[PDB]
Parts: structure tokens; C-alpha cells; sequence
């Protein structure tokens, strides 16, 4: 009675894949798994673009399960966008599987230059329902809706370089998970794992700040003009044409991102949001932080916020529980 979950692979410490399978062959696919995307693809044999001759690709022939929706689609994100068509069949995840609809993908043409660079084949969706593509319903709320787990929740414990590995269980909470106790955001929304916290940095604030939790993002995001009034001062330096800044990975003068709501207090810490890259330069990081301007001031609590505090999406309680992680095996 260990539960289930997915083995997640910590990649240099960008981000993480899960590996799961779609057909009753279980076929072979590394993915990205994102709250905040709402659907699964993957890329098809019947696939016309380079993108695809680099990892594993669905054959609906070798499966005994496959339905056709058979109906065009074009998946957008903002970092680009895949398009194919319609298609269904049985897809397994940890000791877990069942019938879903899922995008058959032909065309990454428009997800260059960084698929092709990746090492993941499809974005395993874990977002809401309101917000798929198509009208499908999340998996894990499926699970419920077919008494196959004992809570309609999924929980994140992300990895560490050469620390430990990484869990996504689904159903239930893993102890060994955090230690301080889970405290749970309402969702100030019905589409989005995104709440209201009370962002500062310094004398900088913003307060009553939609803060989107999201696991297929390896950045924090801010808001431009917050991050301009950070910056102010602080020996760092834009990477001309990108908007990543580098700077010493002793830069004493990296602040500390803090977090508040009517209910609980969070914090981020440089070394969280520090990327070396060595590669470049000696004790030289580069920032792992985004200025992303929505129409609401927002930010994105991605991978080096998660890989601070054990996370819990509880589609039940309309929330996301928070706590702190613990440091190996
Ligand atoms: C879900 C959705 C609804 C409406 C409109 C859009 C554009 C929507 O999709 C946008 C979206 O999900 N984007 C992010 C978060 C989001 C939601 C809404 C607006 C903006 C962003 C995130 O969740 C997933 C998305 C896709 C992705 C592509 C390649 C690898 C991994 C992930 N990832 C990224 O774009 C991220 C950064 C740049 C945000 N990214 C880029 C690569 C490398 N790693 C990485 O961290
Ligand atoms: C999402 C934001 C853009 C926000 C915005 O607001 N930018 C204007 C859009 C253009 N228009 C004005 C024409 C929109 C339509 C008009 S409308 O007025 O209707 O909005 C853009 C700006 C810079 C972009 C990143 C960098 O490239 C580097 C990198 C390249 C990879 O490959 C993909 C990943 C990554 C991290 C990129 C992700 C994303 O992509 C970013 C954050
Ligand atoms: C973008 C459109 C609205 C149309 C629009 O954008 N109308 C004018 C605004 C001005 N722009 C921003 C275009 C100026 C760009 C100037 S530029 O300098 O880029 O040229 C709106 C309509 C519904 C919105 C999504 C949902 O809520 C769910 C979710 C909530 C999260 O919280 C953030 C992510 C997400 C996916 C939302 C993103 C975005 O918000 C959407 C697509």
C-alpha cells in the first residue's frame, strides 16, 4: 500500500520528465507534465516535420485499444505551438491506466528550435477542465469519476542534481514528502492552479498578486516592471537579446522573494532560482527569472519554487497545498 506515482528526472536542473505510455503495448514516450495545460499529446508516425526523428512516435495501427476522433487540432503555447488531429486510446501511468482523449501530433514545425533540442516527446496537460481543447476531462479527476484513486488530487515532490529523484503520486500524500505543515491556497479561479499571494521583494511589493503554480515552466516569472525595480543596483547583466540576466553566484546582493496570504507565508532564496553555467564562465550563474507582463499582475511559481516546497493540486478543495520538501534519500 506504498502508493502509486512516476519516477521524475531531474535534466542538469532546468526541468524534469515523467516517462509514460500511451497503447495497451505501453509505447515508449518521455514527457513534460504541466499544470496549466489542460491536454496530453503526443507525436504520431504519420509526423512530417524533423522535430519528430528524434524520440518515439505513436502508432495507432499497433494498438488494440485505438479510436479516431480523427478531428484537426492546434495546440498553442506561448513558448510556440504543435498541431495534428483528434485520436483516443488507454494510457498507463505508474501502476494507473485508462481510456483518454488525447492530440496525435504531426507537426512541431512551430515548437523549433527547442523540441528538437529537448530530450521529452509529448506535454502531459494536468490543468482543468474548463480549459481543454476539445472539451476532455482531466485525468486524475477521471480516476475519481472511475473510484480508480482515493482522492481526485496529484501531488509534486520535484528532484535535485545528483541529490534525489523526484515523485508526481496520484492519490493520497506521501509523508516522507515535507516536513512544516501543508497549508492550501483557495484557487482565486476555475481554470488555472493559480491563487492570491502578496509578492515583495524589498522595499518592492505588488500585493493581491494572481501567482500561477505551474510545473512545465523552469522559471520563475514577474512581472517587467517589478523585476526592473529589482534589479536596481545588484551587479547583474541582461544576456544581450535574451530576456536572462547572469551574474557572480556570490552576488550577495540577490534577494530573497517572499510570499504572503491571509492564511500562509512563503520564500524564495537565490541558490533556489541560481543556475551555474560554469560553461560560460567561472562562478558565473545565470538568473533563472523571467519579467512576463499578463493584463493582471502575475507570477509563475515554476520549477525552482516547486523544488523548494512539496505541492499538492487538490481539484476536490479547489486548492494548492504548500510545504517544505526534505533534502535526500
Ligand atoms: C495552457 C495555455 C492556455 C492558454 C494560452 C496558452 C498560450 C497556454 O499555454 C501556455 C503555457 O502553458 N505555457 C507555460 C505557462 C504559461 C501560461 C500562460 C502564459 C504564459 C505561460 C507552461 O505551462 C508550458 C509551456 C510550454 C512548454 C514548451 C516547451 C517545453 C516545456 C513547456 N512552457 C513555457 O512556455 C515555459 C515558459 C517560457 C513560460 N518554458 C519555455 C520552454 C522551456 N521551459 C519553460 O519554462
Ligand atoms: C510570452 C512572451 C511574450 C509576451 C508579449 O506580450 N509579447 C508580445 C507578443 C507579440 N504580439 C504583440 C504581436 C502579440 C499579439 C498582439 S496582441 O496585442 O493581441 O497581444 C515571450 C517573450 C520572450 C519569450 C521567451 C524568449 O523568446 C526565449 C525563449 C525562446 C524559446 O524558443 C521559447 C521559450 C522562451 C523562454 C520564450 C518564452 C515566451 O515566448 C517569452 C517569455
Ligand atoms: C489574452 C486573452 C485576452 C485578450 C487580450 O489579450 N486582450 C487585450 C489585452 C492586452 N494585451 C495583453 C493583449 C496587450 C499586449 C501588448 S504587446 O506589448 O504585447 O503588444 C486572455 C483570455 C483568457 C486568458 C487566459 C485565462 O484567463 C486563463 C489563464 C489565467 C492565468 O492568470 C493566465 C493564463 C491564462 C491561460 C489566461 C491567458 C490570457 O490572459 C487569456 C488567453
Amino acid at each position: 500500500s506504498s502508493n502509486d506515482n512516476i519516477e521524475l528526472v531531474d535534466f542538469q536542473n532546468i526541468m524534469f520528465y515523467g516517462d509514460a505510455e500511451v497503447g495497451d503495448n505501453q509505447q515508449p514516450f518521455t514527457f513534460i507534465l504541466d499544470t496549466g495545460s489542460a491536454n496530453l499529446w503526443v507525436p504520431s508516425v504519420k509526423c512530417t516535420t524533423a522535430g519528430c526523428l528524434t524520440k518515439h512516435l505513436y502508432d495507432s495501427s499497433k494498438s488494440r485499444t485505438y479510436e479516431k476522433d480523427g478531428t484537426k487540432v492546434e495546440m498553442n503555447y506561448v513558448s510556440g505551438t504543435v498541431s495534428g488531429f483528434f485520436s483516443k486510446d488507454l494510457v498507463t501511468v505508474g501502476n494507473l491506466s485508462l481510456p483518454y482523449k488525447f492530440i496525435e501530433v504531426i507537426d512541431t514545425n512551430g515548437f523549433e528550435p527547442t523540441y528538437t533540442a529537448s530530450t521529452f516527446d509529448g506535454i502531459l496537460g494536468l490543468g482543468w477542465k474548463d480549459l481543454s481543447i476539445g472539451s476532455v476531462d482531466p485525468i486524475v479527476v477521471e480516476l475519481k469519476n472511475q473510484n480508480k484513486i482515493e482522492n481526485a488530487l496529484f501531488t509534486f515532490y520535484l528532484p535535485v542534481h545528483d541529490k534525489h529523484t523526484g515523485f508526481l503520486t496520484i492519490g493520497g500524500i506521501e509523508e516522507r514528502f515535507y516536513e512544516g505543515p501543508l497549508t492550501y491556497e483557495k484557487l482565486n479561479h476555475d481554470l488555472y492552479w493559480q491563487i492570491t499571494l502578496d509578492a515583495h521583494v524589498g522595499n518592492i511589493m505588488l500585493e493581491k498578486a494572481n501567482c500561477i503554480v505551474d510545473s512545465g515552466t523552469s522559471a520563475i516569472t514577474v512581472p517587467t516592471d517589478f523585476l526592473n525595480k529589482m534589479l536596481q543596483n545588484l551587479d547583474v547583466i541582461k544576456v544581450p537579446f535574451l530576456p536572462f540576466y547572469v551574474t557572480l553566484c556570490n552576488n550577495s546582493k540577490l534577494p530573497t522573494f517572499e510570499f504572503t496570504s491571509e492564511n500562509g507565508k512563503y520564500t524564495l532564496e537565490p541558490e533556489y532560482y541560481l543556475q551555474h553555467i560554469e560553461d560560460v564562465g567561472p562562478g558565473l550563474c545565470m538568473l533563472n527569472i523571467i519579467g512576463l507582463d499578463f493584463p493582471v499582475p502575475t507570477f509563475i511559481l515554476g520549477d525552482p519554487f516547486m523544488r523548494k516546497y512539496f505541492t499538492v493540486f487538490d481539484y476536490d478543495n479547489q486548492s494548492v497545498g504548500i510545504a517544505l520538501a526534505k533534502k535526500n534519500l
